[PDB]
């Protein structure tokens, strides 16, 4: 054992020992000897070798075990488990993805992922795998459109900077790489996902506050999230956010802000409310934006951008 089945049966069967001692040793050096055999196969110091321990690992649901027993197995343990998964992701038979047809039918082993960085010793394993995942459409929308993906918003909000981080990396993906499943999602469900999104605008962890700055504004600059864009420059209590936080003590939260906040002066069709607050603040902030960040420039796109903005308050 030698040839894959019998390998994922010999995993399959201790992993399950580890799920109830001593005995348990044997089993975790069992484990560990199955996936180097695992990586072994698919590398090799043979194709359908290859094809038949995807077959095989599709078959045991040891893929689903592997992710839902994943704090049983040691540190070196779950990152062979998290390559080995992350090879037979990216499988092919010709315009097919196997893996992804076997994952929707198999959607818990998605949710066991995202629910992973609740738990410290996996959140980061978790975390690499789901990434993965869910650079495939079918799979990225189950995570999406789950009523658990506003369970990211909390995992973010962390006081572990690292694992909260991890999940931003995350939580920012699914908003952006499949750019009109992530279009319906925002305009379907507006006032629920930017009423939870304004919170982080405010977060304690600062690298929380920023990135998620700088994501606001890449999103309302996405052509497919126009419509996401135009409420968003809408609201007066957005834009009081951001000529609020382009006073921010942090030289960075203030530039950051600035790509958000020129998005509301472009827009051409203003609403009264928004109008009214650049003309009340119309010659504070031509003053403001001469005086704003000179010392950076190079910039150039955002040297001219301030043109364009004091220009923009002046012809208001």
């Amino acid at each position: 054992a030698m040839a894959p089945a019998d390998i994922v049966k010999n995993l399959k069967d201790n992993m399950t020992i580890l799920e109830k001692d001593k005995k348990a040793e044997k089993a975790s050096e069992e484990v560990s000897k199955s996936l180097l055999s695992m990586k072994e196969i698919l590398y090799g110091t043979q194709t359908e070798a290859v094809a038949q321990l995807a077959q095989e690992l599709y078959n045991s649901g040891l893929l689903s075990t592997l992710v839902a027993d994943l704090q049983l197995i040691d540190f070196e343990g779950k990152k062979d488990v998290a390559q080995i998964f992350n090879d037979i992701l990216r499988r092919q038979i010709g315009t097919r993805t196997p893996t992804v047809e076997y994952l929707c039918t198999q959607q818990n082993i998605l949710f066991m992922l995202l629910k992973g960085y609740e738990s410290p010793d996996i959140a980061l394993n978790c975390g690499i795998m789901l990434r993965e995942c869910i650079r495939h459409e079918p799979l990225a929308k189950i995570t999406l459109c789950s009523e658990q993906f506003y369970d990211f918003f909390r995992y973010v909000e962390m006081s572990t900077f690292d694992i909260a981080s991890d999940a931003f990396a995350t939580f920012k993906d699914l908003l952006t790489r499949h750019k009109v499943l992530s279009a319906e999602f925002l305009e379907q469900h507006y006032d629920r996902f930017f009423s939870e999104y304004e919170k982080l605008l405010h977060s304690e962890n600062y690298v929380t506050k920023r990135q998620s700055l700088k994501l606001l504004g890449e999103l309302l600059l996405d052509r497919h999230n126009f419509t996401i864009m135009t409420k968003y420059i809408s609201k007066p209590e957005n834009l009081k956010l951001m000529m609020n936080l382009l006073r921010d003590k942090s030289r960075n939260i203030q530039f950051e802000a600035f790509h958000v906040f020129k998005v509301f002066v472009a827009n051409p069709n203003k609403t009264p409310p928004i109008l009214d607050i650049l003309l009340k603040n119309q010659t504070k902030l031509i003053e403001f934006l001469s005086k704003f960040q000179n010392d950076r420039a190079e910039d150039e796109q955002f040297s001219d951008e301030k043109t364009y903005l004091i220009k923009q308050i002046r012809d208001l």
